[PDB]
């Protein structure tokens, strides 16, 4: 199977610096070229306007990171290499919203380029839907030489910790191939 990194039922709060740790899957996830990151989750009514659901981020370099985040309710994502420039389009506006309090997944593919999408391709779903397609890398992170870390919420980046929430965790699995759009709704 495709599957490779598989949590369930964890939740993210006070008692844990609102963070599940996931380092020793990091090298599960160096040499993946295509990949499917799906969480089933509900975050708190009362969470921040911005909160990390899954990065991989390093404790060396504090602007080289990946994180699926919701961001005034829009479920967005960035990829920042080891000179912080973006891997994929902004998704800080993307259309599809959680709703706060209540039960979501948010699904995040990539691509690596080939001969059929010479870019490379990403895109996010938010509860099974396509929010938003980004055709300008394929990048992940074998693409991040100096990460360190693995979480839900709460980020280690330098020597801190950002970007927790309160969240209650059905479902974390990580894949080694991208789920078509038409897998990711059935999979939601």
């Amino acid at each position: 199977g495709a599957m490779v990194i598989e949590k369930e039922d964890v939740e993210t709060n006070a008692s844990n610096g609102q963070r599940v740790d996931l380092s020793s899957e990091l090298d599960k996830l160096k040499k993946l070229e295509n990949a499917t990151v799906h969480m089933e989750f509900k975050p708190d009514a009362k969470a921040p306007a911005f909160y990390n659901l899954f990065s991989v981020s390093s404790a060396t370099k504090k602007d080289e990171y990946f994180t699926m985040a919701v961001y005034n309710n829009t479920a967005t994502l960035e990829g920042r290499g080891s000179d912080g420039k973006q891997f994929y389009n902004n998704y800080n506006d993307a259309p599809l919203k959680v709703k706060p309090g209540q039960w979501n997944s948010v699904t995040f593919t990539v691509e690596k380029p080939t001969a059929e999408l010479p870019k490379g391709r990403v895109r996010l779903y938010v509860n099974g839907v396509l929010s938003r397609t980004s055709l300008r890398s394929g990048n992940f992170i074998k693409d991040m030489p100096d990460v360190t870390h693995v979480q839900i919420g709460a980020t280690k980046r330098a020597n801190n910790t950002v970007w927790g929430s309160n969240l209650q965790i059905r479902n974390l699995t990580v894949y080694n191939r991208a789920l078509t759009p038409e897998e990711v709704q059935k999979r939601s």
